[PDB]
């Protein structure tokens, strides 16, 4: 497929209702070869069942939050891929507590704190860590949501991490375009498994995306048809962010 | 390929340079069966060699600026595809005084008149015409430019016309979207075969896009691939738009 | 007030409920001196009625979709004002059988020239025709609708013609700006007095604006207090535009 | 003046040259009663001086890098007004390390929280704080830039931290419109005083803005001539943003 060849990182697996798995599948059916990391012990071993389903024997842990996690994963890596194709970061956190209710009164310092450090200084920690070992033609791609560009009722500070992360998109792909390197995201409508009777009331379309909309888009994002694309946030909710009053 | 048993009409091949021609080739690369339009009686010649060289014997007359052009087309196209799915929309024009010097001195109302009719109102003149031939899964796509975002120089009135095209894919997106059409564009940015020095020294990745890049981003939007895109404007130009003061 | 000293046309008063009444009044209480427009010779004495409680005896006849009325109001407005500063465009119309239904469906090529044409057009048009009488530090405004920025129901093919004005007033803007003029857009939120319950349900500061919001925001754009600010679109819709999901 | 009747609190007032000191002297010009805040003990001195030239008496020290401080303050201030109008939130900080040259070896981990705890945080921090003596028709004004959308060379993590603030600004707008609460923000462009023949040359009013222009707006955003927007990001760069490839 058009991904033949391609080295590809994949992140934040934790259950085939998961972004993440929608994209690798998505990935290896275009013929991607693919590395998961994993943030715990405890999803080692779920982690290590769909990467096999998925021709892999790469599974590395690697928890975000720590600098250390990040340079051993991507040194362990470097062992089986010293050179590789980009990544995808599929991962994001707020304390639950963050996300329910007034959002003045819902936030804290601390809650902010984490919120964007784990949903969108990730993004670059990631980036910064393997510069040396992609590829020219490398693409990474982070997932966002509408809650970036709106103010959504209880998305509240995870709203205000996500337009930090697009922003770092821009400024990745900026920095990192002169060496043959494309970043991108995705802007991802709700998805049904993983309100929605008013999505899909008024999301043009008609339904709401799937797992496999988005890996599909996603796949097309990090190979070479997509080159000239670079720093762009592309919507993926079936226009429902360019309708309005929809009765 | 992943436009295999798609029928797809393309519209404004006047050359091989053509933008459009790059999207034809490409598409029919991924499996693609083609139909090519052609505006006026002096084309018909070359059109016809192009299709021929992407398989295709399908080739029809049609001027946008005339109601019955376009239905007449769609009345022969339909003897022959009585159902297809989809058509990329290539087409625009503005008399070239309109495009040199001061905008508020260049523009005229009849150059305002022709830009935004031939520019923005033969995409949606197309769709309605052809719309009971249309097949659930069917996606059109047009054609735009940054101009339509941002005042440049000497675009003057061809800047208007493509703001109006993308607040025309919007409304056609959501009106056929219930009926299982997709309605997208794509904004290309400046194209060397088709200043690029600097646009060059200032884009992330740091070249123009080609006519094949372009070509490879329309073919995914006009595939099933993309089901989870509709009403989107995607930016195939390099990550120009993204960045400022860039030196 | 902050208007004193200064001299504007204002054009699409036709009752006291219209926009342009709204800002007319709210320019005069900061002390412009006014003049007017009026289409028809029906609405003549309405209009000099108005303008007489606003200190004025400027009152004009204009048909916008003629060049020749325009060129000849600014002939009869230089016997008064022979330099003036600025003028506010108040002014947009399409056929109403446009306006109903799926946009598709009800578009035609005449009623998509006509939209375009009084709505968009017309702004450049006048601007054209008395950019020698303007003062440096004139300021010219238009007011536009979300529905340019969103696919609105029924809104059609006005949604077209409100973003080609949106990109109209930077081109303008940018073609002007080098002598001292300014010019801007108010996209203002719907009128309770010009589903409403659904609007201010979910408006942050839940209520619809009003006319005297808006006017007392279009007499700041065309003061010498907004001097930094050209070729925006300022939403004047009290939050409702960049909220999502709050139903 | 328009804000005759209104008690504003300013933040980041430092030198004469800060934007936060043409935004108190126009406030001041236009009867509002000001509070001032200074950062730390070399501060106070400065600070003191320039209250008294804008008759005020109330200069309390704050550093929101500390939610106690931001308590205390307004703890103090409710002893002299009891009751307030808003705040003008003109804060912003990024190591220096992290603002020189390519963004991605530049950035760190603690660089990135501290940029956003101070620069975005803060913003939503004194709301949080203050939200009960706030009286209806009050208004929360902040300062953004250019960076937060597109991206600026070693503007580099500053640009994320905009990108957070222009959100919050959005959430807050959403969150406190409800009680009589409008946020919104101003984005100003480069300032000479405080490659400036450069962006002259391409800003369609072809000079920079000034701290009065600014000031201007601030005001005007302040006051309830603006009672209609809110959740609103204002240009105030002379229309540079929107022009391109200016030749
Ligand atoms: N669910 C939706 O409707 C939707 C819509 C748009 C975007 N998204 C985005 O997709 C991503 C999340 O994927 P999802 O929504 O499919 O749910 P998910 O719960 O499957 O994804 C979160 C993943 O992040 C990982 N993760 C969290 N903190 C980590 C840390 N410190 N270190 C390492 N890994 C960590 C988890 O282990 C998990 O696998 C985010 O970027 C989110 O904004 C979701
Ligand atoms: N040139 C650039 O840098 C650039 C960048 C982005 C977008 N574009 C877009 O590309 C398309 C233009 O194709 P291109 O750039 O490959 O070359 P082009 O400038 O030759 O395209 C114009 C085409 O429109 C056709 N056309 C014009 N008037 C017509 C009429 N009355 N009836 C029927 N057909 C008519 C012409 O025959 C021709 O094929 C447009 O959609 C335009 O917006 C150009
Ligand atoms: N009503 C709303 O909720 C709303 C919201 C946002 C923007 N607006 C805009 O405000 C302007 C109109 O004001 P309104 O909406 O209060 O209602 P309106 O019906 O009173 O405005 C239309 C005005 O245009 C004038 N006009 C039409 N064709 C003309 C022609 N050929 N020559 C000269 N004058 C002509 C009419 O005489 C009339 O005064 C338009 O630009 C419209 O898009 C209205
Ligand atoms: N400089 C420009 O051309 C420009 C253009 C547009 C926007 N801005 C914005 O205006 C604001 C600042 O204005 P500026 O750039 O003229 O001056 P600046 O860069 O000196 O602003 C920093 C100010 O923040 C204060 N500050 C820093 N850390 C603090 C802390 N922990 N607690 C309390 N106060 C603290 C300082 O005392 C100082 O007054 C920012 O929000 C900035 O983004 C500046």
């Amino acid at each position: 497929g058009f991904l033949s060849g391609k080295r590809i990182l994949v992140t934040g697996v934790a259950s085939k209702l998961s972004i993440a798995y929608g994209i690798a599948q998505a990935m290896h059916r275009e013929g991607a070869e693919l590395a998961f990391t994993y943030q715990n012990d405890k999803l080692k071993g779920r982690v290590e069942e769909f990467a096999a389903q998925l021709g892999s024997d790469i599974v590395l842990q690697c928890d975000v939050a720590e600098d250390a996690s990040i340079d051993t994963m991507f040194a362990e890596l470097g062992k089986v891929w010293p050179k590789f194709d980009g990544f995808v970061h599929s991962i994001g956190f707020a304390p639950g507590d963050q996300l329910d209710g007034d959002y003045v009164n819902a936030v804290t310092r601390e809650g902010f704190k984490i919120a964007h450090d784990i949903s969108s200084y990730s993004f670059v920690a990631m980036a910064k860590a393997c510069r040396s070992m992609l590829n020219p033609g490398s693409a990474l791609l982070t997932l966002s949501y509408l809650g970036a560009e709106r103010a959504i009722p209880n998305y509240n500070v995870m709203g205000l991490a996500k337009a930090s992360l697009e922003a770092n998109v821009r400024y990745m792909a900026n920095a990192m375009g002169p060496e043959g390197v494309r970043v991108n995201a995705i802007s991802a409508g709700p998805i049904r498994t993983l309100m929605l009777a008013h999505c899909e009331a008024v999301t043009p379309i008609r339904r709401t995306v799937t797992i496999e909309d988005v890996g599909n888009s996603a796949a097309f994002l990090c190979s070479d048809l997509s080159a000239g694309i670079s720093g762009e946030v592309v919507h993926v909710d079936g226009g429902f962010s360019i309708a309005a009053m929809n009765e």
